[PDB]
């Protein structure tokens, strides 16, 4: 119930909100149905349209305009956009040449530059280029503020988990807005565009910019807008609470436009009909920028122009359908389109089996345009996992196509030509980032990022201690004049042991065998050497990892490479090694094929054992430094060590044996040089973060020794690939993978061909930041360089995409 027999009088956009059942006049009122009975009447006022004109200025005020041009309107704070254009000769903001700005320009009581946010839903990122002959507010903002070419969103690539993402640095697993559509289970209760249940705070988890303002003592204007106030009420309405007094006034602020993405829907990215949408949210732009010149804050003010997600083709004829795949296809519900998520439609159906579903939906039609994955085995990079409203069984969709239950829900529903919230690595997904104003920097472009960083630097602009968030703060540092963030590294929390000789080989009785009994004191003091870490320099380019939380390990050296020993996990935590452009690939030799070695370093008791893998049926092993890179013959024998051994299924090692004989030699050749640290991951909880030894849900059989969810490598080489790998003067440059580890190839469609077929495309799948494989493993990466922190700080955010320009 509401009383919508108060009043607005007064009150109109109001900042606090009014409890029920008193009438409310704030920004969301009119999708509460809640407004006051005059709310339309004094609030959205719409007489005489938004422009003054030449016979307006000097007017005598006429209150129900929507706007003035009277002498009055500058101290009232609600003047038309253009008056001062059109009634004192002023010029529109567009047309003035930009001139830096080096300090905040601001009117005096202003404690701080006000942050606006100007957020434009389906605004893909090449519409910057393509439109801006028919954007020009946008392009002097992209021109002479800081922009990237593009900013990746997250997964899924729909509105309310970016703008969400945005609003909090969470990822949607974490902020809990997994979909523009979701079911809970532990409520029991329905999310959806349409309707109440929306509206429940129950749904939004984290803490979002304006919780974070409020919290800390400055103000925020609301950041929704009910879909029929129009634009330039919006605008007016951001303008008028820019006038208030000082005690009053709010210091971050959010437009949202529903276009280009409501068009784009409609006509597709680059329909026609996109011009007209394009050029109406630049004159937008112009609108508020023209506001804030009129109120002198058009040198103080932040701006941010960024989009949510972008746009692809897609029509109703690309379409796949379940029905083709399954036969029980009534006993399943669908979340539909360009992603797909699929639970029992009755849990008392007991003859409901993910496994038999996802195995009907597996490579079974040759141009098959969906893969279906159980959750926990999506791309680590999605973090698309850890929230029960995620479901199991997850549909991985092909840009430019939907999935859907059954033919008649297509069409009992050609109407649209675009979508999105494919994979957030699509080209056609990334949106569009540009800062602009005294705390940005000027006429920089900026790499690509991820809008989990944004947060963090909103909080920045506006001296705001971000909330725990999933950006990694300092990793934009370079987007800023000033405002800096400047973290110190993390303590390492354990210091390793660096042990030497204590055990005899007879000691260990591990059913490993080798052939190594083949039998000068110019090479044994320099085997020594060796060991004791005299080619570490070489191999451990950018110091040792530190280890971040208690744990027992050792670093062992050899001549090929470096690695740290878990004395708890029985393996390397990560081993380090590289391989410059002249290295050369060999064989294993024929008398080493199944040899293992004791390492007498390290006791047997913290050993894996040889027979453990033979009564293992399922299970076999690879190895972390490869034996096909050794530097010498003599020196291949380190490669086969009990500890640089890790378990592997054999349908595994067809990917890794790729991996480091073919293509780790392919990157130093492209590379200069690479150096390479590989290691295990274990994630059996699927929350992105490093196991305890607690939760490790499977062991080689019989044994103690854990097996890996994952294998990452992390690629390092020097950005100026003129200099070599290991003699780098300057940026460098990083790609890293978490390759899931699977017992079958089930995920390649065409993993019976030739590995040179499938591998790197399985690879580029399962490409990760730096920053993912820190939080699966505990470690911290590139602890000593020549390089500032920031600038390594966003080295390890860097994704490898893969996708062309
Ligand atoms: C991205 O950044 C985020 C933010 O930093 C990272 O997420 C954090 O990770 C922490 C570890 O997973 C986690 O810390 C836990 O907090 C528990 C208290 O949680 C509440 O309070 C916080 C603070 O206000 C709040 O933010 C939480 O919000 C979550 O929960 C509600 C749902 O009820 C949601 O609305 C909200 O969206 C959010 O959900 C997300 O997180 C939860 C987990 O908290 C998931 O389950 C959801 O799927 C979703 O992803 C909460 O309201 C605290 O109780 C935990 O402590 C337990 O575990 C420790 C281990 O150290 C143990 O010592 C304790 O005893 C305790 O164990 C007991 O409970 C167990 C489970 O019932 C039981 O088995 C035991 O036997 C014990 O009884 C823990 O400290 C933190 O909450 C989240 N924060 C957020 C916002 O998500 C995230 O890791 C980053 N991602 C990556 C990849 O880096
Ligand atoms: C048909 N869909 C709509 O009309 C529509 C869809 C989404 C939103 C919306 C606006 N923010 C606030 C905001 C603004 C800028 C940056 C971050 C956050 C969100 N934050 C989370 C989820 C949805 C929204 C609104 N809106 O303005 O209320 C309308
Ligand atoms: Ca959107
Ligand atoms: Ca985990
Ligand atoms: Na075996
Ligand atoms: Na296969
Ligand atoms: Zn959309």
């Amino acid at each position: 119930w509401t009383a919508t027999s108060g009043s607005c009088k007064g009150r109109c956009f109001e900042l606090q909100e009014v409890g029920p059942p008193d009438c409310r006049c704030d920004n969301l009122c009119k999708s509460y149905s809640s407004c006051c009975h005059d709310f339309d009447e004094l609030c959205l006022k719409t007489a005489r349209g938004w422009e003054c004109t030449k016979d307006r200025c000097g007017e005598v005020r006429n209150e129900e305009n929507a706007c003035h041009c009277s002498e009055d309107c500058l101290s009232r704070g609600d003047c038309c956009t253009n008056y001062q254009v059109v009634c004192k000769g002023e010029s529109h903001w567009v047309d003035d040449d930009c001139e830096e700005i080096k300090v905040p320009e601001c009117p005096a009581g202003f404690v701080r530059p006000p942050l606006i946010i100007f957020s434009v839903d389906g605004f893909r990122a090449s519409y910057m280029k393509k439109g801006s002959k028919v954007m020009p507010n946008i392009e002097k903002l992209r021109s002479c503020g800081t922009h990237a070419p593009y900013m990746r969103p997250v997964y899924p690539t729909k509105t309310f988990p970016n703008l969400y993402t945005l609003a909090t640095g969470l990822y949607p697993e974490s902020h809990g807005i997994v979909g523009n559509s979701m079911y809970d289970p532990v409520f029991d209760a329905s999310f959806h565009l349409r309707g109440r249940e929306k509206f429940n705070h129950r749904w939004w988890g984290g803490q979002p910019l304006w919780i974070t303002a409020t919290k800390q003592g400055v103000r925020a204007g609301t950041f929704f807008w009910s879909v029929s106030i129009p634009h330039e009420r919006r605008i007016l309405t951001i303008l008028q609470w820019l006038s208030l007094p000082d005690n009053e006034r709010p210091s971050v602020y959010a437009f949202y436009s529903e276009q280009p993405d409501f068009s784009g829907h409609k006509y597709g990215p680059f329909g026609p009909e996109m011009t007209n949408p394009l050029r109406e949210i630049d004159k937008t732009v112009g609108q508020l920028m023209d506001g804030l010149k009129q109120l002198r804050l058009h040198r103080c003010v932040n701006v941010i122009f960024v989009g949510d997600h972008g746009m692809e083709d897609v029509t109703c004829d690309r379409t796949e359908f379940l029905s083709n795949y399954l036969t029980n296809v009534d006993d399943i519900t669908l979340v539909p389109g360009t992603l797909g998520r699929i639970r029992a439609k009755s849990i008392n159906n007991s003859k409901y089996d993910p496994k038999t579903i996802i195995a009907a939906l597996t490579c079974k039609k040759p141009d098959q345009h969906f893969k279906p994955y159980m959750k926990q085995h999506l791309p680590k990079r999605l973090h698309y996992a850890n929230n029960r409203r995620i479901e199991d069984i997850h549909l991985l969709v092909d840009r430019r196509w939907h999935v859907a239950r059954k033919p008649l829900d297509v069409y009992k529903k050609c109407f649209f030509q675009g979508d999105h919230g494919f994979d957030n690595k699509v080209n056609s997904m990334q949106t569009v980032f540009v800062g602009y104003g005294p705390t940005f920097k000027y006429r920089t472009k900026v790499p690509p990022f991820e809008n989990i960083e944004l947060y963090n630097v909103m909080c920045d602009l506006l001296g705001l201690k971000p909330a725990p968030n999933n950006g990694t703060h300092g990793s934009l540092n370079h987007l800023l004049r000033t405002n800096t963030f400047r973290p110190t590294m993390p303590d390492e929390v354990s210091r390793p042991n660096y042990p030497g000789i204590m055990y005899l080989q007879s000691e260990f009785d591990l059913g490993c065998t080798c052939d190594d009994k083949v039998e000068n004191k110019l090479e044994e003091l320099n085997k020594r050497l060796h060991t004791k870490g005299s080619t570490k320099e070489r191999h451990l380019l950018y110091g040792r990892p530190a280890v971040l939380y208690r744990t027992s390990y050792d670093i062992l050296y050899h001549t090929d490479f470096e690695s740290g020993y878990s004395e708890i996990f029985l393996m390397p935590l990560w081993t380090s090694y590289t391989i410059s452009k002249q290295a050369e690939v060999s064989s294993i030799p024929e008398h080493l094929t199944n040899c293992v070695r004791p390492d007498v370093r390290v006791s047997p008791g913290f050993s894996q054992n040889c027979l453990a893998y033979k009564n293992d049926k399922q299970m076999s092993y690879g190895f972390l430094f490869p034996p096909y890179l050794s530097s010498s013959p003599e020196a291949k024998y380190d490669a086969f060590l009990v500890t640089n051994m890790v378990p592997m299924y054999p349908a595994f090692k067809r990917v890794w044996a790729y991996f480091q004989r073919v293509l780790v030699k392919k990157y130093a050749s492209e590379r200069n040089g690479v150096n390479v640290i590989s290691g295990p991951i274990f994630d059996y909880n699927y929350d992105g973060l490093r196991d305890t030894e607690d939760e490790i849900k499977q062991y080689v059989e019989g044994s103690s020794i854990p097996v890996p969810t994952h294998y990452y490598s992390i690629i390092t080489s020097c950005l100026d690939f003129t200099q070599p790998a290991d003699k780098c003067d300057g940026p460098l440059s990083v790609s890293s993978f978490i390759l899931p580890h699977r017992p079958d190839n089930d995920e390649s469609c065409n993993s019976s061909e030739d590995e040179s077929k499938w591998v790197e495309e399985l690879m580029k799948m399962h490409t990760a930041r730096v920053r993912d494989i820190e939080h699966l493993t505990g470690l911290d990466f590139y602890r000593k360089t020549s390089r500032s922190y920031s600038e390594i700080l966003t080295l390890k955010t860097y994704l490898h995409t893969y996708e062309s320009e």
